[PDB]
């Protein structure tokens, strides 16, 4: 009876670029399909003067046949009507890493702890995703409050992720 149309989820009210920006610790991830980042998983949000969001990420990402590699990714996020729903322009800084343009929406955040981003890439016809995913960011990399944790669940819950997430390692192999 819980509302899964993407429609329905609420995101970040008054989102705020420059408060965002800085060092992210991906905590847990819910996997699109044929997903890319795989762990170990750091994210780098920036502000320009124009008040242009942009990200660069880390992470190992395994290219079948068990290759992995230390992917170096980077992000433009354009902006939409809704302060916190960006579309995010993304490559690899070598041309054989993936490239694509996802949504990009901030769902929650209290910008000095945690993070709650979500994507979907493509709707079901009832209006919920048929393809997601979405990271759960810590600004501490040995991970959250148990105060963050349970707000976090909390939208891990309503965006209909939260059986769906695994955990992202960090073990400094980039
Ligand atoms: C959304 C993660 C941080 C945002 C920083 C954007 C920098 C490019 C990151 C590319 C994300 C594309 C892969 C996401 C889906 C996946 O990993 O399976
Ligand atoms: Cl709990
Ligand atoms: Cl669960």
């Amino acid at each position: 009876e819980r509302d899964c149309r993407v429609s329905s989820f609420r995101v970040k009210e008054n989102f705020d670029k420059a408060r965002f920006s800085g060092t992210w610790y991906a905590m847990a991830k819910k996997d699109p399909e044929g997903l890319f980042l795989q762990d170990n998983i750091v994210a780098e949000f920036s502000v320009d003067e124009t008040g242009q969001m942009s990200a660069t990420a880390k992470g190992r990402v395994r290219l079948l046949n068990n290759w992995d590699v230390c992917a170096d990714m980077v992000g433009t996020f354009t902006d939409t009507e809704d302060p916190a729903k960006f579309k995010m322009k993304y490559w690899g800084v070598a041309s054989f890493l993936q490239k694509g343009n996802d949504d990009h929406w901030i769902v929650d955040t209290d910008y000095d702890t945690y993070a709650v981003q979500y994507s979907c890439r493509l709707l079901n016809l009832d209006g919920t995703c048929a393809d997601s995913y979405s990271f759960v960011f810590s600004r501490d990399p040995n991970g959250l409050p148990p105060e963050a944790q349970k707000i976090v669940r909390q939208r891990q819950e309503e965006l209909c992720l939260a059986r769906q997430y695994r955990l992202i390692v960090h073990n400094g192999y980039c």
